[PDB]
């Protein structure tokens, strides 16, 4: 297929402003009636070009008259000789239990239910499928009673009738307009969670959420965070909802986690069901993060949306900050910052130093649902988080209310918002737009001096981002650099210059600047690039000693973990060197000693303590390397972990008791506390044996909770222990009938360290809890595997490359989206050695050949190969 280019935007020659669906439904047959009221704003030679796909076109009318002047090609309807308004009349065939992609109309057990993002309501009618066609919506729904009892649109219902025949049918509508995106469809059976929320100016809300019969007992936790999250919009940036209505509906097959259709959000059923003894801690902060994800995008994307796709970043970045914000503001901020820097640097870097690497502004696309990406929605957020961190909540805020005050109701570009920001607060934004234009990770390095005459401290901080593969061209950026610097008995100096005041977040605009700062008395320790102020990597030469009085003395929390990492990155290389001579872990005493202080620091927040003592991940320190070795990472991951559970087992096995809970609640300080107390655990598996097994059998079988069962399960594979083949017996035995449950399960099997890893993962294609027409099973098996699995995916003998060829080839066909997913781990392909790189090629050039190449695959097998 072929590329589309941001600058080729241009306002549509059309407009259409309102239109009236009828869908009389049926999975194998659906007839789609369509009226839409239409204006030409273009000259009157230009036709109407309606973009359809899959669409059985059964009549064309204009004014009620049947239509002789249009024809169809390459997806399209192109319609000409069109007045200056009309109303066009569309009757067309879709069939739902055909669609396996899950775009558009599709077919979710015994549901129907729709995905229309990105462009995907084409797939339903023949309509202008684009984000800057805003219309007012009316959607009635015809169906059998028996089968579809609810039959639900966006927007409130308004009308309703019974049929002879067991059919019946119900109207529905929303006053605000919106693009095709955001419309949605869901007929089924469903018990229903009802409850209201009042809004702060006295709105009362119906709050409904629909989940598979059986399955109301794990919905509450889903409609308490709704109710969370609508007065934390209010509360923080004073937002409010504005329709009568709420509907959610949880669907087991979907491809996006969930989706902000306008007042009838629509969830994989993943990020809905909780209960505790199948939800772990991360499953219920997840359910969190994600409806209050869904929920602000509300304002930001549905009352103001995006002009174009290339815009995307306009509403994912603002809204992945917003979901950041909701949960910092609930839980704790630094283990939130934490985790979300932990997925920048593990996930999203690796991305933008990919074939598939693009500015949160894309200027290309082929398919544009391979651009939801972390790039898109985390770096998108970080470059958010750089604009506040430049203007202050407060002008922040002001920005928001300028955004709004101008876009309500219309689509918007990131410029627009950017400049909102501008307007509002007075802070010049020129040269920070070019986050939005240029792609790859800036690297900051920093040089500094103490001059103990003079007292003054000098920073010659200096960037560069490399050329990317899709860019030769790279400037440099406005870079929010924080810093903090300590004194000898860990107290922060004062920043000033020529004795006045400084402000410790500095402009780092150059590819070269320096910045001295005045009554510095005494040599400090810095903190450098302080709550990572914005999303580059740092190179500063540390020495450990400057490392762990970070840890020891830091003010801020998350700097006290940044300087653990920055330790262990050290250590992570060398024993990775070390591993590929033959040699054992080599590890200095000061280091071991500088995690035993945190985890016998009764002041330090066990949540922290926690995260501290989480070990980069695979993905994470794969980062370190221009070349990676996937088994030397994991194989060293694996001896540091044994190595810190024998030099600290007493206090391993002290803090693990002493965080014991018996009671289990879904609350920010019991959550540290079990978090702690399970990454204890986790050591303890690693260290003598006999105590291991006695442990993790004893945690397994005597929770309470999922949390402490997984985690438990958990040590169990990656250490290998004697227990572990029970323990995944008992749990496959008991909840084999619960996919979400399952899923867990799979992951474990897929990301074990077990020598015939790939051989059990084939296998599992045949369990009676696994089915390939299920995103969230390819995730937990499949995706697993490619993807967290780095050592037995890169094998040497090239099996875990053929395996995914094979996997990708049946779902090229089934499931582009997902598949398109799937092969993010095949086009890392030029970070690997050359043997490595030339297996993956070849994999990459069978996929290449197959017949019906889907554009998704297509667009990122070119370019890996390119
Ligand atoms: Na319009
Ligand atoms: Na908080
Ligand atoms: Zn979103």
């Amino acid at each position: 297929p072929q590329a589309k280019y941001r600058h080729d935007y241009r306002a549509p020659d059309y407009q259409i402003t309102d239109i009236d669906l009828t869908f009389d439904l049926d999975a194998q047959k659906t007839v789609v009636t369509a009226v839409s009221q239409a204006v030409r704003h273009g000259a009157s030679d230009a036709p109407l070009r309606l973009n359809g796909e899959d669409l059985k076109l059964v009549s064309v009318h204009i004014n009620d008259e049947p239509w002789t002047a249009w024809k169809e090609e390459e997806g399209a309807l192109v319609i000409s000789n069109l007045p200056e308004r009309f109303t066009l009349k569309i009757i067309n065939e879709i069939s739902p239990a055909a669609n396996t992609a899950l775009e558009g109309l599709y077919q979710s057990g015994d549901a129907l239910c729709t995905q229309c993002e990105a462009e995907g309501f084409r797939h339903i009618t023949y309509y202008l499928d684009r984000p800057d066609v805003l219309a007012r919506f009316t959607t009635k729904i015809i169906a059998d009673k028996i089968k579809y009892p609810f039959l639900l649109s966006n927007g409130n219902r308004v009308a309703q009738g019974e049929l002879e025949n067991g059919r019946h049918w119900v109207q529905w509508q929303d006053p605000f307009p919106k693009p095709c995106y955001l419309f949605a469809l869901v007929a089924g059976d469903f018990d229903v969670l009802r409850d209201t929320f009042t809004t702060r100016s006295g709105r009362e809300v119906a709050l409904e959420l629909y989940v598979d019969r059986g399955n109301l007992d794990r919905a509450p936790w889903a409609m308490t965070s709704l109710k969370n999250s609508m007065k934390w919009d209010e509360e923080r940036f004073g937002l409010e909802y504005d329709l009568d209505i709420y509907m959610i509906v949880a669907v087991d097959f979907f491809n996006m986690g969930a989706m902000e259709n306008k007042g009838l959000n629509i969830f994989n059923s993943k990020y809905v069901l909780a209960r505790t003894d199948t939800a772990t801690d991360k499953d219920y902060l997840d359910i969190e993060r994600v409806i209050g994800h869904e929920y602000f995008h509300n304002w930001t994307g549905n009352r103001v949306t995006c002009r174009d796709w290339f815009q995307l970043s306009l509403k994912e970045g603002l809204t992945v900050f917003r979901d950041q914000e909701f949960s910092s503001d609930l839980g704790s901020r630094a283990v939130n910052r934490i985790n979300n820097v932990r997925t920048m640097r593990g996930l999203q870097f690796a991305e933008d130093a990919s074939p598939m690497a693009h500015p949160i502004r894309p200027d290309m696309v082929i398919e544009m649902n391979n651009f939801y990406t972390l790039t898109v929605y985390e770096k998108g957020a970080e470059v958010i988080r750089m604009i506040h961190t430049l203007l202050g909540e407060e002008n922040f805020q002001k920005g928001m209310q300028l955004y709004f005050e101008r876009h309500d109701g219309s689509a918007a570009t990131c410029d627009d918002f950017v400049q909102a920001m501008e307007d509002a607060s007075n802070v010049d934004l020129s040269h920070f737009r070019r986050w939005y234009s240029q792609s790859g990770t800036p690297i900051v390095t920093v040089k500094d001096d103490y001059n103990p005459e003079t007292e003054q401290y000098t920073l010659t901080i200096s960037q560069r981002t490399p050329a990317t593969p899709d860019q030769a061209e790279k400037q440099p950026l406005h870079i929010p650099f924080a810093i903090e610097l300590y004194d000898n008995e860990g107290k922060v100096i004062p920043l000033q210059k020529g004795g006045h005041p400084v402000n410790s977040v500095l402009n780092v605009t150059q590819a070269e600047q320096t910045f001295v700062f005045d009554n510095v008395y005494f040599q400090p320790v810095p903190a450098l690039l302080c709550e990572f102020s914005a999303p580059v990597k740092l190179e500063y030469k540390w020495s450990d000693q400057q490392l762990t009085f970070l840890m020891r003395h830091a003010r801020n929390d998350f700097s006290r973990w940044d300087a653990a990492q920055s330790l262990l990155a050290t250590y992570i290389k060398l024993n990775v060197a070390r591993h590929q001579q033959g040699q054992p872990l080599s590890l200095p005493v000061h280091v071991a000693d500088a995690f035993r202080a945190v985890l016998l620091d009764e002041k330090i927040d066990p949540a922290l303590a926690a995260e501290i003592l989480t070990l980069p991940s695979v993905n994470e320190m794969a980062e370190l390397f221009d070349i990676i070795d996937p088994i030397a990472i994991a194989e060293v991951r694996e001896a540091l972990t044994r190595t810190l559970a024998t030099e600290l087992a007493d206090e391993l096995l002290a803090i693990y008791n002493a965080n014991y809970q018996s009671e289990y609640r879904v609350e920010h300080e019991d959550i540290a506390k079990r978090t702690l107390r399970n990454a204890c655990l986790r050591f303890l598996a690693f260290g003598e044996t006999h105590l291991a097994d006695v442990l993790v059998s004893k945690q397994f079988h005597e929770a309470n909770n999922m949390t402490d069962a997984l985690a438990a399960l958990s040590a169990a594979v990656a250490a290998q222990l004697p227990c572990r083949d029970a323990l995944m017996q008992e749990y496959d035995d008991k909840w084999h009938q619960n996919g979400l449950v399952m899923d867990k399960w799979f992951i474990l099997q897929a990301t074990s360290p077990a020598a015939n890893v790939l051989e059990t993962v084939r296998g599992l294609l045949q369990h009676r809890s696994f089915t390939m027409s299920n995103p969230n099973r390819i995730r937990s098996l499949i995706g697993a595997f490619a993807g967290s699995n780095p050592a037995a995916f890169h094998a040497e003998d090239g099996s875990g490359y053929l395996f995914l060829v094979e996997m990708l080839t049946d779902l090229n066909s089934r499931n582009p989206q997902v598949a398109s997913r799937l092969i993010e781990p095949l086009i890392r392909l030029k970070r690997y050695d050359a043997k490595r790189q030339e297996k993956m090629r070849a994999a990459l050039e069978q996929l290449k050949g197959l017949e019906n190449l889907s554009g998704d695959l297509y667009e990122k097998i070119t370019k890996a190969l390119a």
